[PDB]
Parts: C-alpha cells; structure tokens; sequence
C-alpha cells in the first residue's frame, strides 16, 4: 500500500493480517453496477443502503443485520455491509448471514490491500467489493481489479480527489464512487465532490457516497448525473428514512 499514518495506516495493518475465509459459495454474483443501470431506466432512484454498527466519526447503533437488510430490501438497488472489525465493528459472519437472507446484490465494504480479502468477499457471497485508491499504488490498483474482475466482479472504485480520478481513469474503472468525506480526515467536503462528479466520463457508472441526510441533495446530486448513492450512518439512525429518499 501507500505511505499512510493516522487510523487509515492502521486499519491497513489490520487488513494485511487479515486470516481469510474458507467457505463454498451458493448464489451467483448479481451486478450491482448493472441494477443500478436498470433502476435509472426504470426512473427508481437507486440507493444503496449501508449497515455498519459503529464509525471512526461516532456512530454506535445497535440493531439488528439481518431485519434491517430484509426491511432495505424492499426499496434499495443494493445493500453495503462493512465488514471491517476495529473501528466498524463489522465482521466476515455478518455478511455471510445477510447474503443468505437476501437477493439483491451486496457490495462488501472494507480496506482491500490483498487478493485474499477479494477470495473472502466471494466465498462469503458478495457480489462486489470497494477499492480505495488512496491506500493502493497505482500497480495494486490495477492487479486487484483485474482479480475482482476474474470473479465477474466488476469493483466500486472510490476517489476522494482529482488525483485518484486520473489513477481511477488511466486502470479503466467503470463504476465508480465519489466519497465526500476525507477518509484521513474524516472531514466531508460536498463542494469538492462536486466539482469531481462533473469531470466524470458520462459512461461510467458514478455512486455518490457520504453525508447524505435529505431527499433534496439526493434530488442536486441526480442532476449533477449521479447514479446511485450510498447511504449508512442516516439511514442506521432512522431506517424509515428510505421512504423518504426513495420518493
């Protein structure tokens, strides 16, 4: 990875120790990517609901993973379980549990450093994973995508600046996700995600991800040619707020 410092160089530590997961896998992957393409045609706002217990920036809910996905289930293109131990509280077994409970495609959200961690999120039955392109180098970038894509994955990868675009462009991602806020940091910065989203090629699917609260900066950000967004921390607090999104 790269040189990092702070809780992000920890918690690649922790990937880079990470003990893999032997298991069978049962259902087929299901594009993500492809669903969102189709929820837009279908003119259905496409949210991926996120279930994460704890956060680096405070959050500490208590409930239930497997209610909550079937409740999402419902009404989202996709669900996003973290699955990152220390400071998320996530876990390999939760997924597990939840992608035998449901069918819609489910993106394994955790620091992907090593090709196990993609052997994981296959044989624990998801049906993406999320590369960050500010921990990887441009050369694992493009070594884990190609693996990902040997699964018939085909990754969400996530930039936070335009640095990370022209790496994200030059490895030929499709799907990629805008990240508000700074994962070093932890500060968001809506404007900057902006200017960001409008130097997207419009053939890329594009995912607006971080501090999304209100139906209204869902509605800015469809206009601004956003596809789908990631919602976690609003929607753990209130999950009947994806009523309202989805409007």
């Amino acid at each position: 990875p790269r040189y990092l410092k702070g809780w992000l160089k920890d918690v690649v530590q922790l990937s880079l120790r990470r003990p893999s997961f032997r298991a069978s896998r049962q259902r087929p992957i299901i594009s993500l990517n492809e669903r969102i393409l189709e929820f837009n045609k279908r003119n259905i706002t496409a949210i991926i609901a996120e279930y994460k217990r704890k956060s680096p920036s405070g959050l500490d809910v208590e409930r239930d993973p497997i209610e909550y996905s079937k409740f999402m289930e419902r009404y989202a293109v996709g669900l996003s379980i973290l699955t990152e131990e220390k400071y998320f509280n996530g876990s390999y077994e939760t997924l597990r549990k939840i992608a035998s409970s449901v069918s819609i495609p489910i993106l394994m959200k955790d620091f992907i450093v090593k090709e196990s961690q993609i052997d994981d999120a296959y044989n624990l039955g998801a049906d993406t994973v999320l590369l960050i392109v500010k921990i990887l180098t441009e050369r694992e970038l493009e070594s884990l995508l190609e693996y990902a894509r040997s699964y018939g994955m085909e990754p969400l990868i996530e930039i936070n600046d335009e640095n990370d675009l022209d790496i994200a462009l030059r490895i030929g991602a499709r799907f990629i996700g805008i990240n508000s806020r700074d994962l070093e940091t932890l500060e968001i910065n809506k404007e900057n995600q902006r200017k960001l989203i409008s130097m997207i090629p419009s053939n890329v699917v594009k995912v607006a991800e971080s501090g999304i609260s209100e139906r209204n900066e869902i509605e800015e950000l469809r206009k601004l040619g956003v596809n789908a967004f990631l919602i976690g921390s609003s929607l753990m607090r209130n999950p009947e707020k994806i009523k309202e999104f989805i409007l």
